[PDB]
Parts: structure tokens; sequence; C-alpha cells
């Protein structure tokens, strides 16, 4: 039994821990170092592989969370605290976790690699909602999740320089993927069947690995949940990245008045500042007030991304690839209480017409006044142009379509039309234990707990129907990891899940009811964002 | 008997004719001269009142149709021939007609005054579909209709000149309205209860009389059917009117060659030309290929209209005015076989996507490429962007909303929100005898025969339900003429017709089925035409 907790990898030996589930035990190896601690002169630098170690590295608990901003707008509120760090913050944070079935698989098993979201400024693999013990037990797969540097530590970019090239957080994920290739077999996992899946910025990170050649060889399938690399928030230009990095330096006293200028002196001054000092000024460098916008994100500089995600998606050859994409029913709802006027999570947020018009400029920042009018045209119900409830749902749709649904829809249609086999879904079940207000419906990120089988946790208060619903979702994700097809391999009685095509645009609804096939991922609204609005911006 | 076929008016004595209907006889006085013949030096000039005459003028048949283009694209086809002139063409055409009940009313009776449409280039009061014998018999009202000069003879304008001031066709209508005030009492009509009604350009004419001070005092209620004065086709600017008048002069050899070209010499040369020669070159002066655009239309010059109809509608106080407005179910359908590529009345007109994109430029002429993209964005169904039947219906909606529905919807909203009581309808019954193809549905102008009680004609082959339906509509129109309210004077048993307001935007469906209340006259589409598109053209 406890001999299963002893595994040797290329770096050395490891001791794991045995976790309990209602259906049996699993073996987890939490806190495996896959990189040298990116500290001191290594801040902002690409990761280096962890040197081999003597003795047995204890891997029985999660390691430290990378330095990140902490949401403190609602102390003690479950809806926000569940995403906050549950371990101490540290720059020594490049650790990964491996869950493997008990008994250990004797034949190679497909591997699921999780990349957490959080706007590229937050997140951790140690969060309770990312506990992979239920997915591994119920579906007999191998699950891996890694920590990657977020915020300035992972994505501050002075493009062209060696001291801070940017995208090192994406290189942290890649190094963890190279680690899975070289070591996941020691846990019973098949390195020839690796499926990346992520949510929010983790879904965008997956898409960027699909578009980066050095990462394409490290996995074979991809799942993008509520995120895409082509969104208006997932990338930033070289000129803007340099300005955001320079503004952060000025706010922390870099350069010292007034000797300084070039990137070497600026980064050297940044590396002497305490990590928390850099965190405390992260939101100051945004150009205007907004929601769903983040300071330090992947930068398009020609290295990791040789072109914009849109350019690479349009010019890509995706034959032989299987992708699973999807969104939740209410992508933009929770963001509204983070900047839109008239919005509060503790009332009904029945905004006025004036508040809706001002909120459009917050949910769609830096666009012209004419473009904002075009947004108001599409999302105003002109039969009830001042109904507060409709204006509330309209602004949520504005933020959700512009940031998630339509970037995902453009990616899915392009992938399916250029070789890849695509499966699309819309998650429509609102968890019974959801602490956010009812009007938010199914907010961004609240399909994850069902994908990871959290309702099976006996200490939670989920319903019996939600546990069955979670098992069906884990079966979908595991079938896709095993064979590239979420449908049961040889089950005709259950309703079937058809692939997504650019012409039929078919997707399924994931809720307590059986599968239901629908068409169009908000085709009318996404024609405005993906087709017309760029023409409106170019002409003006 | 025959004593009621003799009537004296201010100009002299008249002999009418007894017309027969299935319900009873009617006295008709057809072809009453209300103006001096606008011939010779009177061409392009405002009309003079008809001088008194000796003896008895025979008013037993319709007079000559004003010179106009004749639709010869489908010889013998009922759908086009029914609008073509059924009398000789002549510039001596300023005559009107009076239908009065039998026996002649003893107390003053509400008067209906019909103004025919025809794009201001065609039409006549003598058309079979405008026969007022059934409306006068069934509802015992006095019905009047007049001829007005159309085309260049009524609306050629060299603005600022005394020889061709323009809008003389509208002045022909005004003179007929003055004639009704001075003479309709001799027929039993009440000059204090005059309800104007017209269709298409006639409806646009009614709207311009509402916005002209000298005409507003000549009537008390208005019915605008499938037309508005604020449409993109109903008016023209001074500069464009001068260009079209000068182009027409050039096509007929004016100026001769070697002489000046001022307005006095140019109009004098136009007066020497035969009338048919001017008609033959009317279509050769439009700026480009289009549909629902007409060469010589009312001009905005500060005289008849002190400003644009849109400006006057906005700044207008309409308290005390009752208006009935409406449209047919498929306004733009028939126009498509007159210019849009791929369309034919003798097939299904299942156009391709390429033909739809080109047809938008024909249906919406003189707009920028970016504006056309906005039209294509709104009217494309992006779940079926290339379905031929949907594209055919979409281009019909493009032409109909742009030219009729949204101009009418804006007028009705501004009238209601500024003092007037407005009633709105949508005519959704396709006549059983309709010769146009089925895909055209209920084309522009095919509610008129039901308003005039034409199905009651026993020589026609309408169904028994259509006869009952025509009696409902004649009751609606007559009630509105009598009381300003289309609802019965007292009948809560039958479904009611709620007034149109800018907020609720309620209208009724006119078809074989009882009244059904609906909300919004293409509110989403008309928000694009009336609100957004002007902002798009202004910022380009
Ligand atoms: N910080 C948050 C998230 C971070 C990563 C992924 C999903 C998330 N959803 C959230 C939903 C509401 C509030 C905060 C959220
Ligand atoms: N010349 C026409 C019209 C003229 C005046 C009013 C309505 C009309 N509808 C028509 C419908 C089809 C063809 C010609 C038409």
């Amino acid at each position: 039994e406890d001999a299963e907790l002893l595994v040797t990898v290329r770096g050395g030996r490891l001791r794991g821990i045995r976790l309990k589930t209602p259906g049996g035990p699993v073996s987890a190896f939490l806190g495996i170092p896959f990189a040298e601690p990116p500290m001191g002169p290594r801040r902002f630098l690409p990761p280096e592989p962890k040197q081999p170690w003597s003795g047995v590295v204890d891997a029985t608990t999660f390691q430290s969370v990378c330095y990140q901003y902490v949401d403190t707008l609602y102390p003690g509120f479950e809806g926000t605290e569940m995403w906050n760090p549950n371990r101490e913050l540290s720059e020594d944070c490049l650790y990964l976790n491996v869950w493997t079935p008990y008994p250990r698989p004797t034949s190679p098993t497909p591997v699921l690699v999780w990349i957490y979201g959080g706007g590229f400024y937050s997140g951790a693999s140690s969060l309770d909602v990312y506990d992979g013990r239920f997915l591994v037990q119920a579906e007999r797969t191998v699950l891996v999740s890694m920590n990657y540097r977020v915020g300035a530590f992972g994505f501050l970019a002075l493009p062209g320089s060696r001291e801070a090239p940017g995208n090192v957080g994406l290189l942290d994920q890649r190094l963890a993927l190279q680690w899975v290739q070289e070591n996941v077999a020691a846990f019973g996992g098949d390195p020839t069947s690796v499926t990346l899946f992520g949510e929010s910025a983790g879904a965008a990170s997956v898409g960027m690995h699909l578009l980066s050649p050095p990462s394409r060889g490290l996995f074979h399938r991809a799942v993008l949940q509520s995120g895409a690399p082509n969104g208006p928030w997932a990338t930033v230009g070289m000129g803007e990245a340099r300005r955001r990095a320079t503004q952060l330096a000025h706010l922390v006293g870099c350069p010292p008045g007034g000797t300084g200028g070039n990137d070497t002196e600026l980064v050297a001054c940044l590396r002497t500042r305490p990590a928390q000092v850099l965190v405390n000024h992260e939101w100051h460098v945004l150009p205007q007030e907004s929601v769903f916008r983040f300071s330090f994100v992947p930068v398009v500089d020609g290295d990791f991304l040789s072109d914009t995600p849109e350019a690479l998606i349009n010019a890509g050859d995706f034959h032989g690839l299987q992708v699973l994409v999807g969104v939740v029913k209410d992508e933009g709802s929770y963001f509204l209480v983070y900047g839109a006027p008239g919005f509060s999570k503790d009332n009904e947020s029945l905004i006025s017409r004036a508040e809706f018009l001002a909120g459009v400029r917050v949910g769609v920042p830096q666009v012209s006044d004419l473009a904002a009018e075009a947004v108001v045209l599409h999302y105003t119900d002109w039969l009830h142009p001042e109904d507060p409830a409709r204006l509330r749902e309209a602004l949520s749709d504005v933020v959700g379509d512009h940031n998630v649904v339509c970037p995902v829809a453009q990616l899915a249609g392009r992938l399916a039309a250029q070789g890849a086999r695509v499966y699309a879904y819309v998650f429509e079940h609102r968890a019974s234990t959801l602490s956010w207000p009812l009007w938010m419906g199914v907010p961004h990120g609240y399909e994850i707990e069902f994908i990871f089988g959290i309702p099976l946790d006996p200490s939670r208060n989920y319903t019996a129907e939600e546990k069955i619903f979670a098992q069906r979702l884990m079966r979908y994700w595991a079938n896709f990891a095993r064979t590239g097809d979420p449908n049961e391999p040889r089950d005709p009685k259950a309703p079937q899940w058809p692939p997504y095509t650019a012409g039929a645009q078919q997707y399924v609804s994931l809720d307590l009811r059986p599968l239901e096939v629908r068409r169009g991922l908000r085709a009318q609204a996404c024609a405005f964002w993906n087709r017309f609005l760029p023409k409106l911006l170019s002409a003006t």
C-alpha cells in the first residue's frame, strides 16, 4: 500500500500522500519542484529546470502560492475567498502536483494537465476547487496541475531586453509540460496521451500553447473553458507592455531620481524591491477604469508568439487535433460589481438607462464613441429600452460576449474549418451552493467545481442530482482525454454530442437535464464583435 | 331619382351619374374642373382656380390622366396594369371627383379626401381600385378624390425661379382641398369634418399638408397608409432638384446650343417640348441604379416646407390632431424585381449571398461601404447567412423598413409623443385574387382594394370572408373619419384598437382574424435606421 507513495523521478525520490474519496483512495504527489526557485537575479527570467536532489523530497502537501493580488472586497465571502491563495505567498512557487489512481496503473494511462485561470495575475493549483482526487478516482486517469508565475513576476515585459523578456509565466507552464513528458510514466501515466485543459486565462494559456511550436509537441489534445488566446484581454502589445512595466517601476521608485533609463538599470532596480511592493501597485498601471482587463498578460513580441493569436489562428493548420471548448451561461455577470456603476452583489442591481450607457464604456474600454453607440444599438431591447432588469442582463452579455463567448466562437469555428475536430458546450447549471446573487446566474468559473467532481466531497451540501451531474461531466472530460471524443465509445442509448462545425455551429447544453443540441454560440452578437466592429474601428 | 344628379357649385352647374352597388345606388360627380388647364405657359406653374362656366358641365365620367410614365415591363399582367392610366394622357388633367350617398344627406356628413400614390411620378383618381362607390354606400360618407400633376409636370424645380418653383403638384392637392371647403356642402358633406387619406406618395402628401400651415387649416384628420413625408424618397434637396431639372433639359435639347442657360431660358425651352418627350427621359436623371427612388419629388425650399419634414415633425405641436397610420406586411417585396439582381416575378427569386450583397447597394443607394456593412450586419441571419429564401426576405425587409416602415414608425412616435392621438395597423391579408408571386406576400399597395370595398363588386371573384373583411375596414376608416377613433362609437364586445404611443408602441393586425394587439413596428430594425445609421454617415 504505502509503497505506492514512493516514486523516483529524474530529479530524485518523492514521498506522496493517500487521499480519501467516497469511492476509494488515490495517490497524490503535491509540491513537486519542477524548476529552480525564480528569485533574486532570476526574477522576470525564464525558468530553469530543477537540479537533481538527494534524499526524499516530501510531497504530501501543496507548496507556496506565487505572489499575487488578493481580493479583499468581501472579507469572509465564499464567492471571493475560494479563489484567494490558501498557502503562503512566495516567489519560490514553481511546483506541480500529480494525482494517480490507486492501485497505480500498470498500463499507460491518459494524462489530464490543468492550467488554472485568474486573469494572468492570480490563481494557484492548490485551491480546493482544483482538487483532482475525484477526477482521478472516478475515471482512472492521471491528473497533473502546475503553478506558474502570474502578474509582474510572470508577465512583466520590456520587449527586446534579456533582463525581462516577458511570457516567462507561459514558459513556466511549458517546463511543467516537459516535466510531464519526462516523468509522468513513473506514476502510470501515458506521455503520448496528454490533454491540456484550463479555464479563463488557463484556457487562453492552452490556446497559446496550441499556437506556439515548441509547446505543440508536449500534448495532443486541448480543452478551453471560458477563455481563448484571441480575447481582447489575453494579450498586449509591445508598446503598451513597455509602458505598463515602466509605470510600475516609477510607482516603486525605479529609476532612482534621476539616474536611469535603459532596461538593464530599470529591471535591476525592480529586482531589489520586495515582491509585495510590486503587487501593491499592479492595478495602478491600467490605462483606464474597466472590467475584464489585466495589467500583465502575455505579450506579442515574436518569440513565444510569432504573431497575434488571431493571425496564427487564421493561418493555422489544425488537422489531427481534437479540441473541446465551451462557456458558462453568464460569463460577464460577476465582473459588473467590479467597476460598472449601479452594480452591487448585495442588491438586485436594477440599473438605470444612464448607468447602462456609462457601464458600456467600462465593459468595452478604449473604443470610440461611435463604436459604443453600435454596442448600445445591438444590446438595447428597443421595445423596453429602459427596463432595469433587461439592461442588467444586457451589460452582462456585453462583457461576456466581447471577452469570452465571441473570442471562443471565433476560435472554435476557425479550428473546425481548418482541420481540427471541435466539441462545444454551454454550462447552464447554477450550483445550489452558489453564494453569489441569483441575478448573476451561472457566473464565470462556476463550472469548474462540477468538472473536478467536487460535489462528491461528503463535507459539502450538494444535492444528489448534482453528484450524478458531476459524474456525467467527468465522464465527458475523461472520454475526450482518452479518445478525443466526449461521447461514450459504444453507448447509443444516451443522447449524443455532435461536433462543432463552422456551418452548423452545433453545441450541447450541460445541466441536470439530458444533453440537448443547439445551434449558434450567440451568432448574431458575435457577428457584431468579430465581423463588423473591426471594420467600424478601421474606418474611424 | 334624377333630381339629385343636378348640383350647382360656385363655378356653375353639374350633372352627375347614378352608380350601382349591391347595397344600393350612389350619386357620383366625376371629372369636376377645379383648376384652369396648366398648359402652355402654365406648365410648371402653380394652379389657378377654375373660372366659372356657363351651362352644365357633364360630370358622368372620369377626366384625363396627367402625363406620366407607363409600366410596360409586363404587358397584360394584372399586377402592373391596374396602376397604369385608364384614361387618355393630357396636361388638362386637374379634375376631381365626388361620391355622395343616395339619397343625398340632409345633415352635414363627414368628408373623406383620397390622394393617390405612385412615387409622385404616376397615378390617377380614375383607377378601378380607387372607386369610391362602395365606401360611400356602406358608410354614408362623402368621398372626394383629385388628380394632381406628377413627374416633371408637378415637381420639376429650379429652386428660386418664378418659372418652375416646384411643389406645384402639392399645390394642385391644396387647391382641391380649398375646393372641398367651398363646395362640398352642396353634396351633403361637412366642410368641418374632412379626413385626408392616401397611400405611398399620397400618404407622403398628406404628411406634408400636416406640416404646411396653409394646408393644415383645410382638413382635420389624417390617414397615412404605407407612406410618410420623412422617407428617403419623398423629398429632395434644392441642389439635387436643380441638377435633375437641368439634366432633363439637356436630354431634350435645352438649351438649344450657343445661348445662355439661366432658369428663365431653360424653362421656356422646356415649355416648347411635347409632354410625352419629357416623360420619355424622366428615369434617365436619377443619380444611380436603385429601387424606390423617383426623379421629381417635393423639394425642400422654405416655401411649401419651411424646413425638412424630419425637422418640422420634431418641432411640431400636434395637440388636437388624430392620425391613423399603418403599413402592409411586405412593403419592399415587389420593388426587388425592378432592379435587384437575381429577382424575377416569374420564379422564386432564390437569390445567392453575392446577389444579396449587391442588392443591398441597389435597395440602399448613395450610402458608404461601411454603412452597407452595417445594413448587411443587421439583416443577415448569421446562423443561415446564405439561405436563399431568408436572403430574399431580408432584402425585402431592407427596402421596406428603409423606405416605409421606419419612416412611418418615426412619424407615428413623434406625433404621439407631441400631442396627437395615433392609431397604428399592419395589414397582413394577401388578397385571394393577387396576381403577384406568392413570395412577395402582401406587397406595397394591396390593402387599398379592401379599404375601398372592392371585394363587394360582384364581377370580381373575392371570397365571402374577404367581403366581410372589407366591411370591417370600411367601418374602421369611416369611424375614424366620423369620430377620430377607429373603434366603434360604443361596442366593447368586439376587440378594441389601442392608440399608438411612443412608449408602448401598440398596433393591431388587420386580417381575416379578429383584431390582435402587438407592440413595436420593427423596433429593432428601425432603431438602426432612425438612430444609429445617421450617426454612422455623419462620422465618415
Ligand atoms: N477570481 C475569480 C476567478 C479566478 C479564476 C477563475 C475563475 C474565477 N471566477 C471568479 C468568479 C467570481 C469572482 C472571482 C473569480
Ligand atoms: N405602380 C404601383 C403602385 C402605385 C401606387 C401605389 C401602389 C402601387 N403598388 C404597386 C405594386 C406593384 C407594382 C406597381 C405598383
